[PDB]
C-alpha cells in the first residue's frame, strides 16, 4: 500500500517529506496579505499567524474531497496529467521575521489541496483559476533558510471586501492581492513551470 | 574540437545555445535599478548603448583572459569546481519593453566572463565579490519569453557616484545598486544555487 501507490506513478521518487508529513493520520494560518510588487529580494516580511482561519479559508466538479493518497493523486493527475510535483510551505516553528531571497513563478495551472483538521487524512482539493502561484524562498531571523508558497489572485473578486480593506485599504476589482499558504496546504504544479529555463 | 572538450567535462550535456554562440569567431543595457524593483509584474523599458562607460559599465590571481573553450572552462573550474553551469542574458533583437515574471537568486559565488569585441574568441574572466547574481525571467511586448541576468552590488564603492546618482540619485557606500548584463556575457554559477529549494 502507501508508498507503493506513489512509486507506481512516480517510480524512483520518494514522497517528499512535507507531503509525507501531511499524509499522517490546530495549526497556524498566516494572516499577512500583500501586493505583488512586495515580492522582491530583500523584502522584510513580518508574518502574522493565527490559530483560526478567517470566516473564509482566505477565500478558497472542479472541487473534490480526497481521503487517501490514491484518490488525491487521481484527482490531481485527472486535471494536470502525470508530470507534476506537490509543494507546500515550510514556515518554521516560532519564527516571525523573514527576508525574501527570490520569487519563482509557478504559473496559473495548479491544484490546491487543504488538509482538514480531522484525525483522518482528509483533503479538500480544487483547481485554481484567475490566480498565479509562486514559490518564495526566504531566510528567517534565526538564519535558517526555507520557502513558502504564495498565491496572487488577479481576478481579484470572490473575497471579503472587508478584509481587502482591512489589510490593504482597497476593495475588489482594482488590483492583484497576494497571500501565503500554510504548511498544511499542498499544491500540485506541472514540471514545465518549475523547470523554467533549465 | 569544441564538443569534445566540453563533453569530456560535462558528458551527456550540450554546450548551451547562448554559450555555443559566443564561441563563434554589441549592445549594453544602460538601465539601472534597486533590488526592490525586481518583482513580478515590473515593467522595464530597456535602454541599450552601443558603448558602456570606459570599462564594463590588452586584457593586460582572480582575473584571467581566455582564448579557447578549454582555457575558459579551466579557469572557471579552477575557481568553483566542476559542478557549474554557464548562463547568459537573452535580450531579443529589437524588443524594448519587458515584464518581469520572476527572480531567481544565484548567490554570491560566480565567475563572470565578458566576450571582448575582438574578431576572435577572447573573454576577460574574473570572480565576483560583494555581489549577488540573479536570473530574471521576462516576457517581452511581442509575447516571447526569455530571461536576463541581473547583478546587484553591495559594496557600492568603486562606482561612478555621478552615474550612480544620475540613475538612482544616491551616493556610494550607502545602498545596493543593480543592473542587467548584456547577451555577450557568460556567468558560471554552482549547480547548488540553481537547484535552490528543489
Amino acid at each position: 500500500p502507501d508508498e507503493d501507490y506513489w512509486q507506481a506513478v512516480w517510480p524512483n521518487t520518494p514522497i517528499p517529506n512535507t507531503l509525507k508529513e501531511l499524509l499522517k493520520p490546530d495549526t497556524q494560518y498566516p494572516k499577512t496579505f500583500f501586493f505583488e510588487h512586495e515580492l522582491f529580494p530583500g523584502k522584510k516580511m513580518n508574518m502574522k499567524f493565527s490559530k483560526i482561519p478567517f470566516a473564509q479559508p482566505y477565500g478558497v466538479e472542479d472541487k473534490y474531497c480526497a481521503k487517501s493518497l490514491s484518490t488525491l493523486i487521481g484527482f490531481a493527475v485527472s486535471k494536470l496529467g502525470k508530470n507534476i510535483q506537490p509543494f507546500s510551505s515550510s514556515f518554521l516553528d516560532k519564527q516571525t521575521d523573514y527576508t525574501i531571497e527570490g520569487v519563482h513563478n509557478l504559473g496559473d495551472k495548479a491544484v490546491m489541496c487543504h488538509r482538514l483538521n480531522f484525525q483522518s487524512t482528509v483533503f479538500y482539493c480544487h483547481e485554481i483559476h484567475g490566480t498565479t502561484a509562486y514559490m518564495v524562498p526566504m531566510v528567517a531571523a534565526d538564519g535558517r533558510r526555507t520557502q513558502a508558497l504564495a498565491v496572487c489572485h488577479h481576478d481579484t473578486s470572490g473575497m471579503n471586501a472587508e478584509v481587502l480593506y482591512e489589510m490593504l485599504k482597497i476593495k475588489p476589482g482594482t488590483e492583484t492581492a497576494c497571500h501565503f499558504l500554510g504548511n498544511k496546504a499542498v499544491m500540485w504544479v506541472p514540471n514545465m513551470a518549475v523547470n523554467s529555463v533549465y
